[PDB]
């Protein structure tokens, strides 16, 4: 799941907007109907915040793990 959940979320390239950033990333968008943010928070992300109007990402403090995590799934899926 860890290699599409990343994908949940930041794959839908289609968002409207999203601001990525040096350990902070942003989602905001109404795909929401089945979305895995409780998911691409914890797992995608380090701690993300859901605002309806626009959704917050942060990838800071355990980045290395979370980006290791990243690391893996272009490794299982190169």
């Amino acid at each position: 799941m860890a290699p599409a959940l990343v994908a949940a979320f930041g794959g839908k390239e289609n968002i409207t907007n999203l601001d990525a950033c040096i350990t902070r990333l942003r989602v905001s968008v109404a795909d929401v109907s089945k979305v895995d943010q409780a998911g691409l928070k914890k797992l995608g992300a380090a701690g993300v915040v859901v605002a309806g109007s626009g959704v917050q990402a942060i990838f800071g403090t355990k980045s290395d793990n979370l980006k290791t995590e990243m690391d893996e799934y272009i490794r299982n899926f190169g």
